[PDB]
C-alpha cells in the first residue's frame, strides 16, 4: 500500500519538519561565525575572533543541553505536538531577529530563542517519529535512518542556498531565508500533522500528578536562584567579562554529567556496570568535540587557508552531511552483511575517535609541508571531513544522554577553539589529533574489560 519509503505516511510530514528546521539551523551556523567576523571588522562587536569562535561552541553546547529537557516538558506539561510547533515558532523568531536591521545587539536574543526553540522541537520530533511504529514493529531502525537522511539533507542544502544568498544579497537576507526555511516546516507540520498525526499527542502523555507540581516548582526555583546567585557573585568580584560567562556555561555543562555520574554510584550488581558507560561516554565527548569544530575551526581554516575564490566558503559545511548521505547506503549494506562479526559498541567508539583523530592529524600536514603563510587545496578539508564522518557513521547507531555528550564535547570546544590561530595551526591539529588517537588506542584494553562486563 501507500508508504513513505516503506514506512507510515506520517513519516513524510516529520521527515520534512526536521529537514527544514535543520535547514534553518545549519544554514544559520554556516554563516554566523563569518557574520561575527564582519561585525568585529566594522567595530560593532567588540570581541576577539577567539571569543567569537568560543561563542559558536557554547552556542551548540547549550542547544543540545536544552534538548535534554524538552522531552520532559512535552511528556509531562505541554505535549509533544505543541512542543514541536511552538518550538519551531521560537526558532523562526530567532532567525527573524538576525534578519532585522540590527547588529551585535540582536545576537543574544536570537541565540536564546533558538536555544529554547530547538530544545522544544529537536527531541520531540524524533519522539513523534517512533509514535508511528508500534513497539513490535521492526521498521523502527529503518524509519529512523530515513529520518536521519532528512536531517542531513536539509543540513546539506542549507549552506549552499543560505551561503550563496549571503554573498549575493547580504547577511540580513541570508538569515531571513533561514527564518523562511523554518516557516516552511511549520506549514507542512501544522496542516500535515492534523491529517496523519495521532491527536493523543496534542497533550502530555504523562501529566503531572497533583502532588508533583509543588516539588517540581521548588526544584526549578532552586536551580534558577542558585544560577542567579552565582552571576551576582561574579559581578561583585570582577568576573563579568563575556569569556567569564562562557566559562560559567562550560563548567555548568560539564558539571551535569560528572554530578549525574558521581552519585549514580549510590548494589554491586551494576555498580561496576554503571562504570562501563564512562569510557563510552567520555569517548563520545571527545569525538563530538572534534566533529563540532568543523563549523568553528574548520570554518576558520576554510576562510583563511584555502583558495576558494570561485565559490562561497560557507559551502564547506555541506561536506559533513554530504558524506553521511553517501555513507548511509554503503553502511546499510554493511551492518546487515557482516552479521557474524557484530562489532561491539565499545570498539566502535574508538574507531570513531581514531577516525576523528585522523581527520585532525591529516589537517596538520598541509601547514607542516607548505607552511601557514599561504593557501592550500580544498581537498584537504574534503579528506578531513571524509575521515571524521567515517567515525560518525560508526557511532551513529534515552537520547538526553546522547544530547549530553554532544553538549559536553561542544562545551569543551568553547575552551579549546580559542587556542587556534595561524601560528598554532600545526601544533593544534597535530597534538589534539594525536591525543585523540592514543585515547582511541587505550580503548582497546578498556573495551575488553567492558566486554567482560
Ligand atoms: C564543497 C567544497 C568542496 C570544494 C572542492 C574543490 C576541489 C578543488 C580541487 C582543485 C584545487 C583548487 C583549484 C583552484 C583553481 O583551479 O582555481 C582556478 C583558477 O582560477 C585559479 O584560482
Ligand atoms: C536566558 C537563558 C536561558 C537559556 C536556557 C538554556 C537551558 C539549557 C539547559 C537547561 C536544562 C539543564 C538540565 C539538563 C539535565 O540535567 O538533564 C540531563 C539528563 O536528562 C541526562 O539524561
Ligand atoms: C517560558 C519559559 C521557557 C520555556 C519553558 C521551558 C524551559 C525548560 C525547562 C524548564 C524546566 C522544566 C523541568 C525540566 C526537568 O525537570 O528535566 C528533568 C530531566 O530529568 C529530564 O529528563
Ligand atoms: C509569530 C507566530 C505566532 C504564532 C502563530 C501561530 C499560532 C496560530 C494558531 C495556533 C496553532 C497551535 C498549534 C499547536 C500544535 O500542537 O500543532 C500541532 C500540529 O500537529 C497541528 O495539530
Ligand atoms: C540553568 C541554566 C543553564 C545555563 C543556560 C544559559 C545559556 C544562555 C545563553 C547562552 C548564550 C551563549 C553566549 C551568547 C553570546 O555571548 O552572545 C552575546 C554577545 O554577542 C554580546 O556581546
Ligand atoms: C513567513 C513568516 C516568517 C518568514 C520570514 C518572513 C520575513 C523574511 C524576509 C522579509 C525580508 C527580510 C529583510 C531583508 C533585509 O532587510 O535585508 C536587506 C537590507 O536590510 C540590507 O541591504
Ligand atoms: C517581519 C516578518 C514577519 C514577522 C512575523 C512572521 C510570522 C508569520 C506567520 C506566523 C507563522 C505561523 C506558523 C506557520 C503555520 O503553519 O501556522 C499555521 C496555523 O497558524 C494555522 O492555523
Ligand atoms: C524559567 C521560567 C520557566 C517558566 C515555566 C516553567 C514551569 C516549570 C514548572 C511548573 C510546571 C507547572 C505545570 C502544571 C501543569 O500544567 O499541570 C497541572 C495538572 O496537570 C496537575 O494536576
Ligand atoms: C553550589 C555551589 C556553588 C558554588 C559556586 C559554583 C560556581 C563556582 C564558580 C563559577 C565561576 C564562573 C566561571 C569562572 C569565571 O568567572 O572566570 C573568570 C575569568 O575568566 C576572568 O573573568
Ligand atoms: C563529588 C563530585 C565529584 C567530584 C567533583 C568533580 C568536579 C565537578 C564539577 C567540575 C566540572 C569540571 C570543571 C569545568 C572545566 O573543566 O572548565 C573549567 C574552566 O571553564 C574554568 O575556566
Ligand atoms: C590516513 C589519514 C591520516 C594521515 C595523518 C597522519 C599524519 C600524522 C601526523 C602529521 C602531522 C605532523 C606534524 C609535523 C610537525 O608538527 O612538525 C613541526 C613543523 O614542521 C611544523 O610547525
Ligand atoms: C579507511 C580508509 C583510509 C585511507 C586513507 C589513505 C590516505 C593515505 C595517505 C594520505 C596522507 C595525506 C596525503 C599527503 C599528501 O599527499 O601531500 C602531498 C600533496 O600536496 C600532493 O600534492
Ligand atoms: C600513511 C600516511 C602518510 C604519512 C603521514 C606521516 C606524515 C608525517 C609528517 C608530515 C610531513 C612532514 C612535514 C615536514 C616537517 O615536518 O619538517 C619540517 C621541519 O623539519 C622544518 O624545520
Ligand atoms: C578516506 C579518505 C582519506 C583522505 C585521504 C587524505 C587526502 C587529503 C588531502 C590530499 C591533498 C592533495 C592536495 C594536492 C592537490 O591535489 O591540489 C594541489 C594544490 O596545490 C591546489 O591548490
Ligand atoms: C575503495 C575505498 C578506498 C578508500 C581509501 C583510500 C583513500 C582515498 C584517497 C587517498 C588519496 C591518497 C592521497 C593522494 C596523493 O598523495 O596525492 C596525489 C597527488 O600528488 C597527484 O597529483
Ligand atoms: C566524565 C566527564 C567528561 C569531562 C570531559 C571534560 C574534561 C574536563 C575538563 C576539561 C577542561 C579543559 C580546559 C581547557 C583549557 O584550560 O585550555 C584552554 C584555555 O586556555 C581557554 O582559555
Ligand atoms: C610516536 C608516538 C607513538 C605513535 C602512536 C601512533 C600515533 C599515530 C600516528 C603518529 C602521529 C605522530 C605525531 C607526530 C607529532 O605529534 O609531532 C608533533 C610536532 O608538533 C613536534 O615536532
Ligand atoms: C581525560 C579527558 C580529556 C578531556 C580534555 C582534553 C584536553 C584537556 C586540556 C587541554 C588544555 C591544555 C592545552 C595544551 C596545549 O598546549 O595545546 C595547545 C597547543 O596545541 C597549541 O599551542
Ligand atoms: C610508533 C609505532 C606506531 C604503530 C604502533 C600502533 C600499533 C601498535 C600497537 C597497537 C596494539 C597494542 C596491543 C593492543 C592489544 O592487543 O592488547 C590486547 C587487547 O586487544 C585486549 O582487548
Amino acid at each position: 500500500g501507500k508508504t513513505f519509503f516503506g514506512q507510515p505516511l506520517g513519516l513524510s510530514t516529520l521527515f520534512m519538519t526536521e529537514m527544514w528546521e535543520r535547514f534553518s539551523y545549519y544554514g544559520m551556523r554556516a554563516i554566523l561565525l563569518y557574520y561575527m567576523w564582519f561585525l568585529i571588522s566594522t567595530g560593532d562587536l567588540h570581541i576577539t575572533r577567539a571569543t567569537a569562535a568560543s561563542i559558536m561552541a557554547i552556542y551548540a553546547s547549550m542547544v543540545y543541553l536544552s534538548g535534554t529537557i524538552g522531552g520532559f516538558v512535552a511528556d509531562r506539561i505541554i505535549g509533544a505536538r505543541p512542543a514541536v510547533f511552538w518550538g519551531g515558532v521560537l526558532i523562526m523568531l530567532g532567525h527573524i531577529v538576525l534578519a532585522l536591521p540590527f547588529g551585535a545587539s540582536a545576537l543574544f536574543g536570537s541565540i536564546i530563542l533558538i536555544i529554547i526553540g530547538t530544545g522544544f522541537l529537536k527531541p520531540n520530533v524524533s519522539t513523534l517519529v517512533g509514535t508511528l511504529y508500534d513497539e513490535h514493529d521492526r521498521r523502527r531502525d529503518a524509519g529512523f535512518s530515513i529520518f536521519v537522511f532528512g536531517i542531513n539533507l536539509g543540513a546539506f542544502i542549507a549552506p549552499l542556498i543560505v551561503g550563496a544568498a549571503q554573498e549575493a544579497a547580504g547577511y540580513h537576507v541570508a538569515f531571513s531565508l533561514a527564518a523562511i526555511g523554518m516557516f516552511i516546516g511549520l506549514l507542512v507540520y501544522y496542516f500535515g500533522g492534523k491529517k496523519t498525526l495521532d491527536p493523543h499527542y496534542l497533550r502530555p502523555t504523562d501529566p503531572l500528578a497533583p502532588e508533583e507540581v509543588k516539588p517540581l516548582l521548588v526544584k526549578v526555583s532552586l536551580a534558577v536562584a542558585g544560577f542567579i546567585a552565582i552571576i551576582v557573585v561574579m559581578n561583585l568580584v570582577g568576573w563579568n567579562s563575556l569569556p567569564a560567562y562562557i566559562n560559567l556555561l562550560t563548567i555548568v555543562a560539564i558539571a551535569i554529567p560528572v554530578f549525574y555520574f558521581a552519585w549514580m554510584i549510590s548494589t554491586s550488581t551494576e555498580h561496576l556496570r554503571v562504570v562501563s558507560y564512562i569510557p563510552l561516554f567520555i569517548a563520545a565527548v571527545l569525538f563530538w568535540a572534534i566533529e563540532e569544530q568543523g563549523s568553528v575551526v574548520l570554518a576558520t581554516f576554510a576562510a583563511e587557508r584555502v583558495d576558494s575564490s570561485w565559490f562561497p566558503v560557507s559551502w564547506f559545511q555541506s561536506l559533513n552531511p554530504l558524506f553521511i548521505m553517501l555513507y548511509t547506503p554503503f553502511f546499510a549494506w554493511l551492518w546487515t552483511a557482516w552479521k557474524k562479526n557484530q562489532p561491539s559498541s565499545p570498539t566502535k567508539f574508538a574507531v570513531g575517535l581514531m577516525f576523528a583523530g585522523l581527520s585532525f592529524l591529516l589537517m596538520a600536514i598541509p601547514g607542516a609541508l607548505y607552511g601557514t603563510s599561504g593557501k592550500v587545496s580544498p581537498l584537504w578539508l574534503v579528506g578531513s571531513w571524509a575521515l571524521v564522518i567515517l567515525g560518525e557513521m560508526l557511532i551513529s547507531p534515552m537520547m538526553s544522554m546522547w544530547f549530553l555528550s554532544s553538549s559536553v564535547g561542544s562545551a569543551l570546544n568553547a575552551q579549546l577553539v580559542t587556542l587556534y590561530n595561524a601560528k598554532s595551526e600545526v601544533a593544534y591539529f597535530s597534538y589534539f589529533g594525536l591525543g585523540s588517537v592514543v585515547l582511541g588506542i587505550v580503548l582497546v584494553f578498556l573495551s575488553k574489560r567492558i566486554q567482560g562486563l
